[PDB]
């Protein structure tokens, strides 16, 4: 198909970035460019925070109810239902992920629209809420206002979902934004523009600038008319926008990713608990912020469960993501293609066994593919073992004791998430609360709802999205307090 | 009477300081070096941290329930109100503030530490709130854990009663904690060492590092084993240390101060709302964080307000903190006192018009004494009008239109608190919403209850402490999904 030419959406309108650079899209399955995206650079971030804190000013969004923005949300998430097949493929084709997969986020954007509308509902009669003092003379209660205009910075493993991630409770909450999504898959944020247009959001409430990190992210988080960022990305670049933000002692949340375990016990059924192994790790071709890309499985079961793991694995469509049947597509890119078959060389190189994959497939000899990879023989001291990777590469290593599948899970400076296998419950809950991490999932591994708050722990960042907490990022909390009495308040004297 | 001799309280005992430095305490009235406080240095903070991580290991206190903390919670503020007199006292020499705002400090810890207590009650039973997914396949809740160690830093203004303002919330978390209190003013602090043995705190869950803020402070911030940090103090120094916890990605709360407005309308009884306004910008001997120290008189009572507000603080018995009926004393140190002195200087200077004060008092001789200060003639351009004094100092100017009250008081970087006098309630309303503010009064100004979320927006800071926010923000909300159909995935192939 045709990507689309398309241009800055800046106030309500195209516009061009005003260095007129612009970047590649290339297909991961293809190496080739098949089209082109504007990069912004930090002048159109200026015209972008000012049509934002215009848009803010106005009478017309802001000071809007919270009902009043929802039917704008609901409407976005239809018209999106609507052009659903449209952004599905140009999805798959940006992202490299597998075509059922995008069919999945772009349900996912539609439906996190959906249930943002709902809590921008109950935003309201959430105001003047009142809060109780022991005196008589004073009465309080508490408004939840929009902070203003927040910075919006999104990465590309699920390129129009994480940023809607941030687009609804931003917009939910009476905020205007500026979206910065990854330069590795820009279009389907792009194309959300136009949804903009076609609903009516008046213009400069959603701005959407395209572009580098350093070049358009950058002056994004450090600009001093943004009240507030948003960030979701690696933890060494979450640290640098941390410290830029703090030059103006702006608020931040972080969602860094991880090097999330997967402990599994004896007591489990190994054929499907092996499915989500592979699910944890492999699917969106690896690059999972919460990928269980560790796997600490019970001695006892050891051999089999990686057997049968390999059997699965094994059994992986890896091919193009639009041919049908696809289960793994190419990773994003070719820098990011590199620095996998980096990490897998260095762990060879480190006397780790690739008891599987680590190479290029076979049947696919052009486009970023890697085969799905089951690596053993581990220290907890080589490389593979704490960074992540975000390919499609698993370690094993296994346990006798309880406690030390929980020393060995929380072996980490990252915090994301953790899943624990067990049909022994009562040990499931002891897992779980033991986990230094932001998510636990007991007998699955990956399943992220919209409902539930969503964040990590140590490296891997603070702050919850979603869920009830999701909104909350984008308010400022105040409090109003009143003297009710008409007395002085008889601490001097007159 | 002689102050209280003490060392640096670590693992619940009194330990001394590696490096064995100390620091003068100083009557602000006396001029005179009246005691000693241990000088921590980075070395003490890695010890206090170890005993903190290490009492959190223990299965002791932070795997506890929350109505097990509130236990010790309720037990410290029943001791303290048994120490009061003791307590108060050591404050109004520390502190510099009159013995009857020392009076209300003490009961405002006490009555802090029990409404946390309830919190930490409360916190039971929060715990595994189930969330609702759609898919019956899966079941959701919400623990709320403690995020381990945490580092807290509190200024001299009101030196137990902002220490606790973290204390209390974080050990009702179950986190462990390292205060680090103000070197301008830290017996009662370090006093409260003792009370925590008294009551049985097992040792390492709070400890107490008196100290500079760069030899102290920053390394406890920067400790790659604490886990998040609660900061209150200048904006300028919130910067700084937020710059240092990007550093590791760590949490932080920002309580930061600022230039809150008070803007009185013409429909007022200018007895009642003078009294306020003095009360907003002079008690605590001028030393608030949300001191109303820009004051937006209508024209219409412009003089006569002026008038009747000279007089009534032309009334206020400024003298020695001890002697009764003493409604000011002196600023908190020499260094404050010079800082105060020259915003007089350099605002006459700048061609303000003193409209009294801005020197010392007659009658004393010695101690930082400085006279409530009213000065006019404002242009919004001078360093008085955009500058945090910090001292007794008022600025003053008037408005014509509703919204250009409102322009002004949302003229500067700051944004901690408001405070708006009117019998138009219509009015009030209108005007509480649109302060760009985290906390509005509505015809008073500083009633300050634990029971209301407390915090700024802009150069202010952000994160809001007490209330029901409080307990948040040492808690790690962690999500546990769990698939309860023993049915496989079933998104690959057998
Ligand atoms: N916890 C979560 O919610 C979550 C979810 C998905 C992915 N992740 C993480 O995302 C990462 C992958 O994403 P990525 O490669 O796009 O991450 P990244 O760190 O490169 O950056 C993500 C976004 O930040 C922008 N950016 C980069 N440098 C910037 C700078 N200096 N200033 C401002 N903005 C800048 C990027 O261009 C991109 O838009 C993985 O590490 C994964 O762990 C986290
Ligand atoms: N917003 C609020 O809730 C609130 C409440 C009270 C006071 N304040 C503000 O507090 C300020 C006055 O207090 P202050 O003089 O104590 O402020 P400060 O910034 O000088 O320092 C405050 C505390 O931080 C420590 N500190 C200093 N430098 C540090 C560093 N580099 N790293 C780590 N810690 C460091 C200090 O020792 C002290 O204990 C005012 O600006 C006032 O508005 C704000
Ligand atoms: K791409
Ligand atoms: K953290
Ligand atoms: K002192
Ligand atoms: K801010």
């Amino acid at each position: 198909f045709p990507i689309p030419a398309r241009q800055l959406f800046i106030d309500g309108e195209w516009r061009e970035p005003i260095k007129k650079n612009r970047i590649p899209v290339i297909n991961p399955s293809t190496e080739e460019i098949i089209g082109d995206i504007p990069a912004a650079t930090a002048e159109d971030v200026e015209v972008a925070v000012v049509a934002a804190r215009r848009a803010f000013r106005r009478n017309n969004w802001s000071a809007t109810s919270g009902a009043h923005r929802a039917t704008y949300l609901r409407a976005i998430a239809a018209k999106i239902t609507e052009k659903k097949d449209h952004f599905v493929k140009l999805e798959t084709i940006d992202s490299g992920k597998p075509f059922d997969e995008a069919v999945l986020d772009i349900d996912d954007v539609a439906s996190c629209f959906e249930y943002f509308a709902g809590q921008a509902e109950a935003l309201d009669g959430k105001q003047k809420a009142p809060v109780t003092l022991p005196m008589e003379r004073f009465k309080s209660h508490v408004l939840r206002q929009p902070l203003g205009v927040v910075g919006l910075i999104s990465p590309w493993n699920y390129p129009l979902l994480m940023a809607t991630w941030k687009i609804a409770p931003a917009l939910a909450a009476g905020c205007t934004a500026v979206l910065k999504p990854s330069e590795l898959a820009s279009v389907t944020c792009l194309e959300f523009g136009e949804v903009c247009n076609e609903v009516g959001l008046p213009p400069g409430v959603l701005n959407i600038l395209t572009g580098l990190g350093p070049d358009a992210g950058a002056p994004l988080v450090s600009h001093p008319d943004v009240d507030k960022i948003a960030f979701t990305g690696s933890s060494a670049t979450g640290s640098k926008v941390m410290a830029s933000a703090a030059q103006l002692v702006k608020p931040v949340t972080l969602e860094l990713g991880g090097k999330s375990p997967i402990v599994v016990f004896e007591d489990v059924d190994i054929d499907k608990v092996v499915e989500w192994t592979i699910f944890g790790c492999f699917w969106t071709n690896g690059q999972i912020c919460s990928a269980t890309s560790r796997l600490l499985v019970h001695e006892s079961i050891a051999a089999e469960f990686v057997d049968k793991l390999v059997k699965w694995t094994k059994n992986i469509k890896i091919s193009d993501p639009f041919e049908e049947g696809c289960r793994l597509g190419p990773v994003i890119s070719k820098g990011q293609y590199d620095k996998i078959m980096k990490f897998i060389s260095t762990a060879k190189s480190e006397g780790a066994t690739i008891l599987y994959g680590g190479s290029r497939p076979e049947h696919l000899k052009k486009g970023y593919y890697i085969e799905p990879t089951i690596v053993t023989d581990i220290s907890t001291s080589m490389q593979i073992w704490k960074e992540e990777v975000f390919g499609p590469v698993l370690c094993v290593k296994t346990f006798s004791s309880e406690d030390e599948a929980i020393a060995l899970a929380n072996d980490t400076e990252y915090g994301l998430a953790a899943a624990v296998f067990s049909n022994d419950l009562e040990r499931c809950e002891r897992i779980t609360k033991a986990l230094e991490v932001g998510a636990v999932w007991v007998n699955c591994s990956q399943p992220c709802f919209v409902q539930a708050p969503w964040g990590g722990i140590k490296r891997s960042g603070f702050g919850r999205e979603l869920g009830e907490w999701g909104i909350q990022n984008y308010l400022n909390i105040k409090q109003v307090t009143q003297d009710i009495s008409d007395e002085p308040w008889g601490w001097y004297k007159s």
